[PDB]
């Protein structure tokens, strides 16, 4: 499914330390966004927990996509789900990161 490539937290050519920095401008746990890997099949989720950044890798693995885990349709499934639901200890995708 291509339906993350024109979600507002989705960004197709950002590395990780040009992530980092777009997280620094407004350091808030819970600020997040999601990019691309170096990898074909692969993405982060770049976000802000415990005053800290972190990446997570999520693959693509045929029709869905894997976080650990715990497997959704979609990237876009699985970032929904962790905007209600927490991803890391207590915090949830809270504040996307676009421009």
């Amino acid at each position: 499914s291509h339906m993350h490539e024109s979600k507002e937290w989705y960004h197709a050519s950002l590395t990780r330390a040009q992530a980092e920095h777009m997280l620094m401008r407004v350091p808030r746990d819970g600020a997040f966004l999601v990019r691309k890997r170096n990898e074909p099949n692969s993405y982060a989720i770049s976000f802000r927990a415990e005053g800290k950044i972190k990446h997570c890798r999520v693959q693509q693995e045929g029709q869905t996509v894997m976080l650990g885990n715990s497997e959704f349709d979609s990237l876009v499934d699985l970032i929904s789900y962790y905007e209600k639901h927490p991803l890391y200890r207590k915090m949830k995708l809270r504040y996307p990161i676009n421009e």
